[PDB]
């Protein structure tokens, strides 16, 4: 029970990483406000979890993000943890043919939603003098070639906004961090949404009170330690090239 | 054209590969070049080829020899403007389970200790001048794992850290410290012999997302850029020359971009 009586708001909570995070935070003792556009699935999960409630929220619409934060405050009087999460990809294909409309629609969810979430959650938290704002980015936020163009730009932007927001909010007592799931392994076993949930709970816990502006990467080491490419150097009888 | 006119450069590993290409280009850009290497025949031959170049036998794993090469540059030319810590050297490879301490230490002696000695002694000459540029040839293996052997990768990461650390001391003294990170292939590392030149060109071709091979002259040009007055506010930087592999993926890893443009989601 690492989040006993904490109040968490999780966006995109009706499926994937968002649902796994709502479940795990509830299991860890939090009061969870589930925000999503899937009303039927969102309500079903709210019924399943103890003391959770659902709030229809399209994170591309600032007023709805503000209203979700406000509803969390109306129900519980405080907000301890904000999770900016979306199970969404958006525009794909060649940069030569990506329309401005597809570009803007993608950034509206993947970037504006994070900005609105940080803005309005921070408004609630700076009054408390405490709080944790967490965004589900992606390894496409740390390097290219791992996702579509708009996806990769938005996710890099989310890491930049995470770091920038942390620099304003840290002296106010508020931490801002991101988790970067892989686009999924060198370890041979599949990455599950529950593991991303567990990374978010770690970051929200008091254990992580000095983890700030950090991007916690969960990708089996692909972005910094490609295991296939290493084999030509490592998977060999130990030897020495050159003069001893 | 002549971006290093009458500047004095000391280039280690100068008798071949990147070091030789750098010595040639810096001489062409008007610099007085001291060529440092343990290959006497190749080193002396290159010194005879280049105008105003001289050879100075230098094993960079031995601090005293690095210091003596700097002193030789000062004795001959009265100043040192640019130091290039370069080694055409790989060392230990294969499984970490059976990598000996001796192989570990031999590798780091060349690839890391040699850079420390070069920064230390070049900086001693340069802080007196109030100017100078210290450059180290690292590698993409200094920026991430999976691109070279274990000792190589650790040493090259350490070189980038020492580059940044030294820059934080030496910047207010007027001395810049930077690194270049060429891409490499295992063929260039492993393949030696009489056809080794073309094998490395082939390997570099298939490895580049741009489809063309990285040549030593291009790293020489990156180093000359960093030593030039154009780069006087480029400091502690790692200039990566790898066709984008470390930050945009290996060749063929992003064919999904060529799918017909579409939109998925709400």
């Amino acid at each position: 029970e690492r989040l006993k009586d904490r109040v968490a708001l999780v966006t995109g909570a009706a499926s994937g990483i968002g649902a796994a995070t709502a479940r795990l935070m509830a299991q860890e003792g939090a009061f969870v406000v589930l925000a999503d556009v899937d009303e039927h699935a969102g309500q079903a999960l709210a019924r399943e979890l103890r003391d959770a409630t659902f709030a229809y929220t399209d994170v591309s619409v600032e007023a709805q993000v503000a209203a979700a934060v406000d509803e969390a405050l109306r129900l519980h009087g405080r907000l301890d943890c904000m999770v900016n999460n979306a199970g969404f990809v958006g525009a794909y294909g060649s940069i030569l043919e990506t329309s401005a409309a597809a570009w803007h629609a993608t950034l509206g969810v993947l970037l504006d939603g994070v900005f609105y979430g940080i803005k309005h959650a921070a408004r609630a938290m700076v009054k408390q003098g405490s709080g944790c704002i967490l965004s589900v980015a992606s390894t496409a936020g740390v390097m290219g070639g791992l996702g579509p163009h708009a996806y990769t730009s938005a996710k890099h932007a989310v890491i930049g906004l995470t770091r920038s927001a942390a620099s304003e909010l840290a002296p106010r007592g508020v931490r801002v961090n991101a988790v970067a799931p892989g686009t999924t392994s060198p370890l041979g076993t599949p990455l599950m949404p529950q593991e991303i949930a567990a990374a978010l709970v770690y970051l929200a816990s008091d254990d992580a009170r000095h983890v700030n502006a950090h991007t916690l990467v969960v990708d089996s080491g692909v972005t910094v330690a490609g295991a296939s490419g290493g084999a030509v150097f490592h998977n060999r009888p130990a030897g020495f090239m050159g003069r001893m």
